């Protein structure tokens, strides 16, 4: 796989390099007059940067052949002679109303056999034919329309998909799915091996006898293999349609093009590292998520997205000023939090900071999610911190920190969407273990250690890296095995943790003992599982470590430790259970590298506690000070060095201390003091310096 | 109702009996050169019978009309070389896709009407003509090669009915329903009474106006008592297709045949003690159930299991040497509980021993599911303790145990599937109370009071025993309620409960108050009841007795005793509830005999502590001693006595001590001190003697 070579909207004659700070623009759901009123506020908050006609299809084309661009010629005028650029939609999103009655094989089918109807977004299916017609068709018209507009900087191609319409059970993906395995294996005998058909008499005598995933009886077993290739497919089929869209654009009208991603911890609707291979740049939408996590989770995700552009500057293309729509409970942002969460994913790499929305909508079905201009109107405090935060991002631009980047960690922690898909079979070990969890314990653990990982997709170049972490990485291939083997033969600092390459990519368990490609580098071998729980009175729901830990969940049952290996933590607990004085956790020597297993589940806090020992052992360096994990550090620096910057955030409800180490840029809710070089952050806080 | 002749799998030539040791063998799975490796470890590990072919329909008709035999022949020719019997499959548990494509109308139908797809297993609809036709030629082709084999002992006819093709809701169902009501009722006037239909407006002016109960939107209300005839229909339809798949195996080759049940406290899919009837030796499958009830439920299931063979030995078909793959959280074995697991079920009178499945799948759904070869290999505490339990077997058959019988307790608690589905109504006065644990709950409270209870299916033969237990009994016939009335009037002790005797065998009330059938037995009359539980704030959850315990979730309003009768226990309340000093526990004195009410759900606990005084009152001995209910006490003998095993299990996580009352057989987590006669168990412990 290679990238497409990068490419970045650039400014408007006669404009500067800037960060980019706007958000997604619907003038069509507004009187023409409140258009100037935009324009108005626009440039008082400093946004410079608008995302134009992602759903406006049904206004395109109001009727089939029959086109309408004059109300989007003058709203890119107005915008343009403002200083505005415009990030210009295909506008192929979701379909009017005309198209999905004329063509109803357009909509998508469930696994039930029941047709997704019109009524909300994106109710097309990726392998429709005559939808493929229709979204080519207006990507031309589009193309052939705003070819030679100056004001358009960069093509915004549909809008996140797979967000509905990952899973189509339709005949056109059943057609599909039969094409996509002949492509993948081959012969029938390669896809009843890897699918293991002999089992439950599924074996096929030709391709077409390969049906897709549909029901089978609630609570029934569908096939493992099949599954995971079910969701490598459905990725692929919406890869190929973005393709095919990308392409329609570039031939006409040659601008910088991405589609926006949905990179946060838990979502994996797409492998968005495959994606990232194919838009010019990365875009993506993160929502915060409610709670503690709030913070930690977002500067991961931000973290994965950078992992997936290689450390190249990213846009955001979305996230909320306040509360969202889509939640069972809609919690809102607390002061200070808009600022810091905008400066938070500028830290991890974006050089552009966009929001959904512009302004509020009064009427629809996210009609109560955030925007920039609320109902409220400009008299407002999220309208005053979008304007603050449009006068941060032109001073750290002025600063010099367009194009540096988010400088390369200690550890990489490895993240892989397939393994993710195999930990969602429902015949596991147990549901309460996904891939995706542990990575995100590891990263908030580590930021407690006083340590900020990097987030390496599993194609990336984790191995360049001091130390490396494989996080419930479920499946381990061939390849894979080499790469973590050679990893640390030569030198590496390797953490492996239960669920980690129990199969491999065709979801064949690795035999001889868990995890079966790897032993050798672990120095252990675990025969089985002892799943932990609450479902009912009396079973075994924690194991106590002798570290002062707690394991949930999951434990490995060790039994043997190489002689190259040490026992570092044993588990404590009543005997008849089997593991008292059983190994939990260990480190091995392997070429002149070493490996640490953690053999269960100890959650951000049991990391977190674990990993000072296991840390000095392998010989990676943090901070003795004792407030190291109050706040989040994050650098961002161009090749030369030269353009340094160091980004601080409180993670606590308490007021965090910190040195001061350069000339302080941006202040939200911290106070320097100049004299004893130091300042105080206030939760939900942040300082931005230069070096 | 008549059972058939009993017949058990006979040795192979020149072997003697023994306790047949093995599970499901999937060679088909596996490249041929394995299987070299099965069979010595095979030997090593005292297996001697092995279940082949169960789901290798797709392998054995790999197309329509061609048959692939040699694979099998093979197979089957190093086994029985080896000394390994062989209990052979119809091969037709599950169709192959060739069959399914070819013929859709052959998949069952959902209560919506959506067809259930391949992907999973058992996707057939049990009225098909069409799949009746492919099962019956697949059985006569397998019985015609194999009819003079030597080495096949036994058939293993299709596998666990119903498990997922329970209920079908087909035009097929629709037809066979019609005829299936007609042939029970005669005459449309017949069904319109029993079930009620002159209520909301459901009355039929023929059999044609019957459809299955289908979809009739979420949360109403369906007729209960058609209801309850189509859970009758639906497993006579699965137990006529059972037996015309055995009627044309055993045409041509008579063997002794079984089909596998699914028996446990809460499995009701079919009326096994109805199925029962038609097998030649009872088979089942049993997995623990996680926590606490592992072992207690356990040993209820084999007891029930051996009560529905009428005390013949039976079959254990399938159990796991640790974690199954199908629950939210898959719970592994502790140690020790692999072997006890097998002593258990050997206890309560099974003369073979098999898991679920020999070797563990690398691949498809059920790849976590374990085995006795797990994917870590034989070098492995599971293969040792495999191997470890055929050594005991081998033990057991030498000291004699073959053949002996499970002895007649003092008290048979009555089991009646039909009365488990009459409390599953959705309109009943709770969802929480259901059939299924209240005898289970009696069971464990019997032996906290050191008494084991045999477990009696409604139509076999409770009305022989010293003491018997109705246990949410909820159907009573007019056939039930004379056998009831002359039981305890000839000297019988009865003990009732709560939801007994509401209606009878078409789900009509008995008038009167209840229990209406059987008033003057009890000595009592319920007005209503008092339903308890926590699913709004400030409702009644509970209710003390004076016997210092706690009703919860159902309680009876008891407003008259009979001059014969007399309140052992009476409810202790707030005055405005109306149940302060109201009756909870009653005995009647009737004819020769006596009947305990029990007028709430006390649960084990409650039970455990009520029992003293009412097995004083009953006349009914017990142990005297304080460590009674530590143990679990379970014999087997032969009809003299001459050859008599006393099976002695920890139901505790403290160390039990035993007296050793005979030569020590077999001891795991066990120690006898031979000179004291004594012997401390462990936890998961279990010593085995002879007298
Ligand atoms: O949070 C809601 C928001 O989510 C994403 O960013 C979408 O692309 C937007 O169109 C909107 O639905
Ligand atoms: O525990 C899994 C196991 O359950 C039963 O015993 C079935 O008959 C087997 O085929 C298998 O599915």
């Amino acid at each position: 796989m290679e990238h497409r070579a990068f490419k970045w909207p650039q400014p408007l004659a006669g404009n500067k390099p800037r960060i980019w700070y706007g958000g997604d623009y619907n003038p069509d759901q507004w009187p023409e007059e409140v258009w100037d009123e935009d324009v108005a506020l626009m440039q008082q908050a400093g946004v410079n940067l608008v995302s134009v006609a992602i759903f406006s299809w049904a206004k395109l084309e109001p009727e089939e052949g029959v086109y309408d661009f004059d109300w989007l010629d003058r709203v890119i005028d107005k915008l343009g002679k403002a200083g505005i650029a415009v990030d210009l939609a295909s506008g192929t999103a979701s379909p009017p109303m005309w198209m999905t009655q004329a063509h109803p094989e357009i909509l998508w089918v469930d696994y039930r056999g029941d047709v997704c109807q019109p009524g909300a977004r994106q109710h097309w299916r990726a392998t429709s034919p005559v939808f493929l017609d229709y979204a080519l068709n207006l990507c031309r018209k589009m193309a052939e329309h705003y070819k030679d507009n100056p004001y358009v900087v960069s093509w915004h191609v549909s809008n996140a998909y797979g967000c509905h319409n990952r899973f189509d059970y339709s005949e056109d993906a059943e057609r599909a799915f039969q094409k996509w395995c002949e492509k993948k294996y081959g012969t029938i005998d390669a896809v009843n091996d890897a699918w293991g058909t002999a089992f439950w008499a599924q074996r096929m005598n030709n391709f077409s006898e390969i049906i897709p995933p549909r029901f089978i009886g609630d609570g029934n077993f569908m096939n493992p293999g099949k599954l995971l290739d079910w969701k490598r497919f459905s990725s692929d089929a919406l890869l190929d349609f973005y393709k095919a869209e990308r392409d329609a654009l570039l031939e006409i009208a040659p601008k910088p093009q991405t589609t926006n991603f949905m990179v946060s911890a838990g979502c994996t609707v797409l492998d968005y590292d495959k994606w990232g291979h194919d838009v010019d740049f990365v875009s993506n939408d993160h929502y915060f998520s409610p709670g503690e996590a709030h913070f930690d989770e977002m500067a991961y995700a931000a973290c994965l997205t950078d992992g997936i552009a290689r450390k190249n500057p990213w846009f955001l293309m979305a996230h909320s000023t306040s509360a969202v729509n889509w939640r069972p409970t809609n919690y809102r942002l607390e002061p200070g939090e808009l600022v810091r969460d905008s400066l938070a994913h500028l830290a991890m790499g974006a050089d552009a900071i966009c929001y959904f929305q512009w302004r509020q909508s009064k009427a629809g079905a996210e009609k109560w999610h955030s925007a920039m201009v609320p109902h409220a109107g400009p008299d407002s405090q999220i309208f005053r911190d979008v304007c603050e935060l449009g006068a941060d991002l032109n001073k750290l631009a002025d600063e010099g920190l367009l194009s540096t980047k988010l400088v390369k960690s200690k550890v990489a922690i490895v993240f892989d969407y397939e393994s993710q898909w195999a930990t969602e079979h429902t015949a596991t070990p147990t549901q309460e273990v996904r891939h995706w969890t542990e990575p995100l314990d590891w990263f908030r653990a580590l930021a407690d250690n006083g340590l900020t990982a990097d987030v390496v997709p599993v194609r990336g170049p984790w191995d360049e890296y001091e130390a490396v972490v494989l996080p419930s990485l479920a499946i381990l291939s061939e390849q894979t095995t080499r790469r973590v083997r050679e990893y640390v033969a030569n030198g590496g600092k390797l953490f492996v943790t239960y669920y980690t390459g129990l199969v491999d990519d065709r979801d064949h368990v690795w035999l001889g003992g868990y995890p079966g490609s790897i032993r050798d580098v672990v120095g252990v071998r675990v025969e089985e599982f002892a799943p932990m729980g609450t479902d009912a009175p009396g079973t075994m729901d924690h194991l106590d470590l002798d570290n002062g830990t707690v394991a949930h969940d999951f434990a490995d049952v060790i039994t043997s430790v190489a002689d190259t290996a040490h026992v570092v933590a044993s588990f404590k607990a009543d005997k008849w259970t089997g593991f008292d004085g059983a190994p939990a956790i260990t480190v091995n020597d392997f070429g002149d590298g070493k490996a640490a297993y953690v053999g269960a589940r100890l959650g951000r806090e049991g990391l977190a506690k674990s990993l000072p020992a296991l840390l000095e052992e392998l010989g990676i360096e943090t901070s003795a000070e004792d407030d190291r994990g109050e706040v989040l550090r994050v650098e961002r620096a161009d090749e030369t060095g030269e353009n340094h910057f160091v980004f601080l955030f409180n993670r606590t409800h308490d007021v965090a201390v910190v040195d001061v180490e350069g000339e302080p840029l941006v202040a939200s809710l911290a106070q320097v003091n100049e004299s004893e070089h130091t300042a105080a952050i206030q939760p939900n806080g942040v300082l931005v310096v230069k070096l």
